[PDB]
């Protein structure tokens, strides 16, 4: 069977070092782009709802979240229903600095799909949607520590 | 605004990732480091800079991972008689033993990865993502020289 996976890694790992070295200067690299981006997008939002947004693991949130808090771009804020549990919102900063990422983004977005017809781009992400489902379901079983059989 | 497919990849590559690492973390695998064992075991002797160009990630990460998998006996480095500074990575023993349940298990994620497709749905999604790649790699390398992307 033909591999999507290989492709799939080596894509996100060169976004995402393009990303970081265009966002060096801006506190923003070792990949914090991504974190302010869905802060920004739910404001309130806690931290174990972004990992599983993100699908990345609560050690590497941890980090990249007190980066941007040290960095002024994102703040916590007390959440009355459980202490433990504090809502992310982006500072001022973390807004302004927002429609930057997403330019960004879009830019990037733009250079992978050049060379396709609209007919192409349209099948590609409906794919990627069923692509990114079938995943998630044995990220979640597995995440919650039962066992695949492979 | 042209419809986004970079959000969907990103999140699919980082939850393969977690569960790679989910189920390497008893084999010193996890970290993300089975993705350097396994160019490794498939390109025996190459130098570090080629393997970061085929990872297409940055100098550090790749050195601090490189580094971890020589320390648990996974990957060796040997003398490179034409350029001394940079050395040949080679797996071990224990690397290439433990280099076919890599690719089962990313084999196995792959085929969830496609489920529910037709067997014409999966042909053109390779094809597709061949295309990207190919269009990514070219704007990774002008940036990672160090020239300007104009946005």
């Amino acid at each position: 069977m033909k591999d999507i996976l290989r492709d799939i890694g080596v894509i996100a790992r060169a976004l995402d070092s393009i990303s970081n070295i265009e966002f060096k200067e801006l506190n923003l690299a070792k990949g914090q782009f991504i974190y302010l981006v869905r802060i920004c997008e739910n404001q309130g939002i806690i931290q174990e709802k972004l990992v599983d947004i993100l699908k990345i693991d609560r050690t590497t949130a941890s980090r990249a979240i007190k980066n941007l808090e040290k960095n002024g771009l994102i703040i916590k804020k007390q959440n009355k229903n459980n202490k433990k549990n504090k809502l992310l919102f982006p500072t001022e900063k973390g807004q302004q600095l927002y429609p930057l990422i997403i330019r960004e983004n879009e830019y990037s977005n733009a250079v992978a799909l050049k060379g396709f017809t609209e007919a192409e781009i349209n099948m590609l992400t409906d794919a990627l949607k069923k692509v990114k489902e079938n995943i998630a379901d044995d990220w979640l079983y597995v995440k919650k520590g039962n066992k695949r059989s492979y």
